[PDB]
């Protein structure tokens, strides 16, 4: 019986790379998406071409709301329905945009704190409640202590996610559920970002003056879920090419 | 003219100790409170007896909601209404209770209270404080020295306090150009919960290397007063542990 | 042709497990040792029986002194002499014992504890870099408990904190040369041979994930990840392998 | 009776400002120096003009060596011989220069950089505590806010400063039962090197969010004064950044 993984925000970019690598390793996968239905199904189609009935999609908004807990319960339920088990949860989905101190602000709070922290918390609860090499991997941020200017809410969300990673590692250890993070520095740059701004970031990276591929981020995820990480819990692995070590 | 400070959750315990010490230092104070009206008014009375028209109370729920931004804005407005300025903001108010991951309040409410009080309200209050502004403007966030060795089953509380570290850093960076410093004070064990039995209190006390006792409220307030003072005018983005070595002690 | 790795303090325990796993992955290995000559030679024998001419021993005291730079250069030299290349350095050797603030002299304690845990890693890093399709990296055996240290282990703890600093500074400075520098930070793994069983069990019961210490092989697994092609964007990172021990309050 | 403090490397710059502020606070002081005899004596004479018999100087090399333990014991002993007590130790003296990994002997660089920044502090701490085997005893270590984002090619310096963090934590834990608190102050950019061109000084100044300027020596001293004060008596194992937010600024 193959293990099964849920990957949030898995239609594109880093989440897609993670889904693909888990699938290549032998997992059956739930590809969660919010707006990217076409891309989510295209990925499922590709994975199911390789191995029939090993990939399904699941739609949900992960914005904080009165219905978020039910939405997160259903994401976990979708894995059990499709595959009869849920071994791995990857909290990858994330809103990312500036929120200057000086969309309504309450909506920004709901999206940024919801996707990056509250949904991971609720998914973690539902994952644990429903329960071998069980683990959770949270996509963190190597730059949390040297944050982007005017990204307070995003940064708060990513700090909260560090807190969840630690608290859940502690509390779920008795159940044999490990809880770890992967912290990219600069990986795939935002599609909306200009080419000049992208190159400004790349030239800051000590190791090769380039961003991490999605696959390089996924490699750390694969390690953490693997049998080679069986004693590792509450750890956050930076995958940042030394970017966080570089002073102003 | 005397400077003015807002202290959230200032009716009792650490919040009161901070309000009292700021007042003793020459600040006029807004004593924010949620449910503790009697205690808030009693404190304001004591302070106004010491110096007339130097303390007012301000009631607000800091639970997350769509009106929280308006509530936070009104807290800062109340300081300007009373005193014509707002030099210091102390984010002290905090919900604190367990939220077990594996099994009264709905999870939605728990998220709203624990994340709202510890992180979102601080953020909105920070926004409003900055938007309203020789000078010594600053914000102090009451953090938690144990955030990396958290209490079992307190994930949402811990998440909120981590978020608060993030705000302290992000806001220090962004508000520096406005001369608004943003720092934190991180108690370990200070005043134990009223509902806690003495045996459980003593268990915590005997963990603290420096004197096997909890921090007094005044000791926490002392670090706050330092950070708002002219003796800290180059300090921003710093979180000062006031924990008697507790966070250094392994399992 | 096969890459080559230096592992310090490789004759026994975690260093041996690291040497063995690297060897199983395809590395030729320099098994550095100080006092454990018989165990070092026995391991080299086992590894060479598996693949001929893939293991050598190299003896060196890694206590701080005016000759330590020469000793460290000679360790790296021994890898080039045996194998013609040096792809991986694992800084594992370590003195570990209490040095209370209130038989060995204090100058010897400083020399041993700071030398093995920090200065030798530095000098080995220098010599490794100076001697340099490729995948060059250094892995430093750190300590997950550096911020919640054992009582009366100040010099040891200072050494391990210095090793964190080295890992970071060297990651930064050697990145332009394609040399990655990372760490692995055990919590409780193989307990000291001298420790009494009661105290061993005390430590085991503190670990959230399984109430047991890490095996040497579990520590080695993280080293193998960091030197692998699956870590080629990772530098300046220290991976805790502690079963959650460092998360547990007093 | 007046308390007494030892300040290492106190002839100039930050150490001098610390010595002055301690003296202004009421401390008698041991002004340790290595090469700067004239500056040390000039300070001593200035302080003794203020209050007779309140300042002495103590010469020592704090490079790592076989004799360093004796030298450190003698520094502490000097404070007892001068003043009959030793309440405060400030580990400020520090060698600082690049040590590139790829191309003074290296063993000398090790001895100087690790000796001054880590081993001498450790030995001074041992000696301080052994002599202590109303009171407010404490140690303040001058750390570095940039230890996790170090200058390129300063590995041995950075190693020494990381080691000093370890000492600060380990000694806080171990000495807490004796009532001796151990803390740090971590400047980011404070007084720039004397030779440094203003154009290079400005490159660093412009990076500092809070005021685009370096910390004065006096601002660093202010944080030391807080930590040794009665307002910090629950604070141990804490390192206070005094960096204007520099360490929060990404590349
Ligand atoms: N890229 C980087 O350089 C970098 C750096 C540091 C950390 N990270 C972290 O690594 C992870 C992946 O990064 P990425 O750049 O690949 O992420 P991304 O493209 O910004 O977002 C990934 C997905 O998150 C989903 N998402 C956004 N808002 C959502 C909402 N309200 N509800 C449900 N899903 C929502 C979206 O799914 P749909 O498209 O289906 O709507 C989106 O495709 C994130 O956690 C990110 O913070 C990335
Ligand atoms: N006590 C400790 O040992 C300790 C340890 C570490 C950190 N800290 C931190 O230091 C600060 C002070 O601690 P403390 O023990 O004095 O705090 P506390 O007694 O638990 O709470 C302080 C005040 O928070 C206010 N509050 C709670 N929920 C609120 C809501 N929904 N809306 C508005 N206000 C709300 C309450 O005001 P009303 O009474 O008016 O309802 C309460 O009096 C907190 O931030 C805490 O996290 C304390
Ligand atoms: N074991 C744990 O629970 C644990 C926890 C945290 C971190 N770590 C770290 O992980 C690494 C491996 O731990 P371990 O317990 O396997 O180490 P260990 O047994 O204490 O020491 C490994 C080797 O270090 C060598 N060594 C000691 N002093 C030396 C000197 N003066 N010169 C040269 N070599 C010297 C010894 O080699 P010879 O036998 O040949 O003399 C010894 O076998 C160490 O860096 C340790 O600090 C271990
Ligand atoms: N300045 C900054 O921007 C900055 C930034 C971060 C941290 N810090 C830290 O704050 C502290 C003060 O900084 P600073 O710039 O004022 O220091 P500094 O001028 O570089 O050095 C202070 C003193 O250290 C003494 N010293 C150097 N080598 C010694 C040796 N081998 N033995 C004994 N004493 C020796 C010297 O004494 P003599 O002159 O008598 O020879 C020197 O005057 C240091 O610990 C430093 O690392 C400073
Ligand atoms: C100002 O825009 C910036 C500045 C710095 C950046 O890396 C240091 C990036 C990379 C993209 C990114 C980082 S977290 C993150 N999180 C999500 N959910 N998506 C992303 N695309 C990113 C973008
Ligand atoms: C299980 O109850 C515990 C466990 C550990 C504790 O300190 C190490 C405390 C002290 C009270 C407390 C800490 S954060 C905090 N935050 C608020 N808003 N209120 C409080 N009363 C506390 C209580
Ligand atoms: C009081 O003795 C202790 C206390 C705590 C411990 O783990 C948390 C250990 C495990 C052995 C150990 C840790 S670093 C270390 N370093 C070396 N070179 N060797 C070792 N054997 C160890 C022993
Ligand atoms: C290349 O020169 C540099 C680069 C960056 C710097 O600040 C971040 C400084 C300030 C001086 C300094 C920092 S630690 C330090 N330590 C000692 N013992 N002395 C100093 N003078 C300094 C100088």
């Amino acid at each position: 019986e193959a293990p099964a993984a849920v990957v949030t925000g898995a239609a594109k970019r880093i989440g897609r790379a993670i889904a693909v690598k888990l699938h290549q390793t032998g997992y059956r996968v739930v590809i969660h998406y919010h707006n990217s239905a076409e891309a989510a199904v295209s990925l499922a189609d590709e994975l199911n071409k390789e191995r029939s009935n090993t990939a399904v999609v699941c739609q949900a908004d992960l914005t904080n709301s009165n219905v978020l807990p039910a939405s997160c319960e259903e994401i976990i339920n979708s894995c059990f329905r499709a595959f009869g088990r849920c071994d791995v949860l990857v909290n990858n989905a994330s809103a990312f945009y500036p929120t200057p101190l000086v969309k309504t602000v309450e909506t920004q709070v709901a999206e940024l704190i919801g996707t990056n922290a509250i949904a991971p918390f609720l998914l973690t609860m539902s994952f644990a409640q429903r329960q071998s090499n069980l683990s959770i991997v949270n996509l963190c941020d190597a730059m949390v202590d040297q944050p982007c200017m005017a990204f307070s809410l995003y940064n708060m969300g990513k700090h909260a996610l560090v807190g969840l990673t630690q608290s859940a590692a502690l509390e779920l250890a008795p159940y044999g559920i490990r809880v770890n993070g992967v912290a990219p520095g600069v990986s795939l740059l935002p599609v909306a970002m200009g080419e000049e701004e992208k190159d400004k970031w790349r030239r800051k990276v000590p190791l090769g003056r380039r961003e991490a591929s999605a696959e390089q981020i996924a490699d750390a995820v694969i390690f953490l879920v693997s049998g080679s990480a069986q004693y590792i819990t509450g750890s956050i692995i930076k995958v940042d090419g030394g970017l966080s070590l570089v002073h102003a």
